[PDB]
């Protein structure tokens, strides 16, 4: 029955091991082993699957500086074992091992062998024997006690202010943008914002705006004459780049995206294994636009705002990186070790606020369309019912479909039937558009590179 490497790892220490298909026997019985390292060496940490690993707690506790083991080494150890994920059997590597005390409270434990949909269940006594020399410590957190603010915008101003007071040296001012010492909104952007919420007139209005900001005019002409759009030919002017090559909405949306981000520094850290900022923006922008276009006629959101919401969904990443640099480092390390836990949870646990809150508040103060502001604020809340909830739901759905196909945005869940029924979407049809969207990875990456450059 069992792969020779797992047999070897079990030895004679697991008489009650049951090699069965992982099933409706609770997701609450599953364990997870995380491979960690620092300058002193390698270490494996075992915790309940759905718990969040608190690296800070583990490091203080052990007097170490552990972080996710480098990808190359994890690939190596898993390729040798012939497994897609190493289950929580310490002798697979022989590395020093620790177990979080919640694991021992379980009567029976389930290990996942990675991919075959198969798993091992065993009685607590057997797991205790396999981990007889693994020290116990408290370092994994039950996420049901982390109260991410998903439904209470009214408290946002105060929670953001408390976080700023407590975790920065910034003085609290009347408007968030001023507290955060952000440059004022340049005229360029204010005009884009007017045009964008406005559905009143011409292409030539957009051309005027682009011609007023010579750096925007430069990039626009660049975008249009690059290899990605090179099938265009000779790019004559700004009018030509916008009306013929790129398009009205795209230029408005990308322009807005660049304008809102000139106010911010480049993040100084990043979660390894996660897509870069512009790739995440482009993925969700394209996703949201596809989903909007597939909704029924009498219920269809505005494509331009859906794409914009997608492009901006993660803008708070830039704000947190700049406003709370050392805590953003902790967020990055935590995202690497618990990629199955959403950033909202990790951020709430560390800062008491999320990237959704901070971005949404800036969008509102800047006079962005409520569609975008509200979408950004509630993208992590699939039950959000308030004004413009369809936009927040387009982001949530997008996130789940992209992450289940392996786009590295972080944690994702199953898109439930309830959501497809609510949005008047056919599941099979959506699934075929998203299988195709993921196959267009190379062109997502190219569009994002041109935004980075």
């Amino acid at each position: 029955e069992l792969p020779v490497v797992v047999q070897q790892a079990l030895g004679d220490n697991a008489p009650g091991v049951s090699f069965r298909s992982v099933s409706q026997i609770d997701t609450g019985h599953l364990l997870r082993m995380v491979l960690l390292s620092d300058d002193q060496g390698n270490l494996q940490a075992i915790c309940r699957r759905n718990d969040m690993l608190d690296l800070e707690a583990l490091n203080k506790r052990l007097g170490r500086d552990l972080r996710m083991m480098q990808r190359r080494e994890q690939v190596r150890v898993r390729q040798k074992a012939g497994l897609q994920e190493l289950p929580a059997l310490p002798s697979l590597t022989g590395w020093p091992t620790v177990v979080d005390r919640r694991v021992d409270e379980l009567e029976a434990v389930a290990l996942e062998l990675g991919e075959q949909d198969l798993g091992l269940m065993m009685p607590a006594e057997d797991f205790r024997q396999l981990t007889a020399k693994a020290a116990r410590h408290d370092f994994a957190v039950d996420t049901a006690n982390i109260s991410v603010n998903l439904d209470n915008h009214a408290a946002d101003r105060d929670q953001l202010h408390s976080a700023i007071k407590r975790f920065t040296g910034l003085r609290i001012q009347q408007r968030l943008e001023d507290t955060l010492e952000l440059p004022p909104l340049p005229e360029t952007a204010q005009r884009i914002i007017h045009l964008r919420v406005n559905p009143n007139a011409v292409m030539g209005d957009l051309v005027d705006v682009v011609e007023s900001d010579p750096s925007l005019a430069a990039q626009v002409v660049s975008w249009a004459s690059s290899s990605f759009y090179a099938a265009a030919g000779r790019v004559h002017s700004v009018h030509d780049a916008v009306s013929r090559v790129l398009g009205f909405d795209l230029v408005m949306n990308l322009a807005m995206g660049l304008a809102l981000g000139r106010a911010l520094k480049h993040p100084q850290d990043h979660p390894d294994g996660y897509v870069d900022y512009w790739q995440q923006a482009i993925w969700q922008a394209q996703s949201a636009g596809i989903l909007a276009s597939m909704m029924p006629r009498g219920q269809r959101p505005l494509f331009g705002l859906a794409y914009l919401a997608g492009l901006l969904h993660n803008f708070g990443h830039l704000v947190l990186a700049q406003v709370f640099p050392p805590h953003f480092k902790l967020v990055c390390r935590s995202l690497e070790v618990s990629p199955h836990i959403d950033s909202s949870v990790i951020e709430h646990y560390l800062l008491g606020i999320t990237r959704e809150q901070i971005a949404a508040q800036l969008m509102e103060n800047w006079g962005m369309p409520d569609e975008v502001t509200l979408a950004i604020r509630y993208q992590k809340n699939p039950a959000y019912d308030g004004p413009h909830n369809v936009y927040a739901r387009l982001l949530w759905l997008g996130r789940q479909l992209l992450t289940e196909r392996g786009v590295a945005l972080g944690a994702g869940e199953s898109a439930t039937q309830a959501v497809y029924d609510e949005l008047g979407l056919d599941r099979e049809l959506v699934q075929e558009q998203f299988d195709e969207l993921v196959r267009r990875k190379d062109s997502i990456m190219a569009m994002a590179g041109m935004m980075s450059q």
